[PDB]
């Protein structure tokens, strides 16, 4: 019914949710990411990245090593199901993905891959 979620990342490196539900009747699902903090992208950038639970650590680790120009994602990373771009204070970005990409019998996590943020900026994404 709701086939979208609004999510915020702030200067305190908090997402305003750590559990997202995706209604299976949704053909597509949309994440609307915003940055209500004051700090710029280069030191407080936030993105919203989706992978299986198992793939999270790898996506984070390799993303951190990728650098700012790459939005802290490994280019062509096969583990990344969907992702917004990286944004700083006052910016916003949306990503819409096909719900068909989420199989039953699997665990999914969302997270920000800006260096260090995933300690706090992460959570679960679950079909409903
Ligand atoms: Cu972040």
């Amino acid at each position: 019914a709701e086939c979208s979620v609004d999510i915020q990342g702030n200067d305190q490196m908090q997402f305003n949710t750590n559990a997202i539900t995706v209604d299976k009747s949704c053909k597509q699902f949309t994440i609307n990411l915003s940055h209500p903090g004051n700090l710029p992208k280069n030191v407080m950038g936030h993105n919203w990245v989706l992978s299986t639970a198992a793939d999270m650590q790898g996506v984070v680790t390799d993303g951190m090593a990728s650098g700012l120009d790459k939005d802290y994602l490994k280019p062509d990373d096969s583990r990344v199901i969907a992702h917004t771009k990286l944004i700083g204070s006052g910016e916003k970005d949306s990503i819409t993905f096909d719900v068909s990409k989420l199989k039953e019998g699997e665990q999914f996590m969302f997270f920000c891959t800006f260096p260090g943020h995933s300690a706090l900026m992460k959570g679960t994404l679950t079909l409903k």
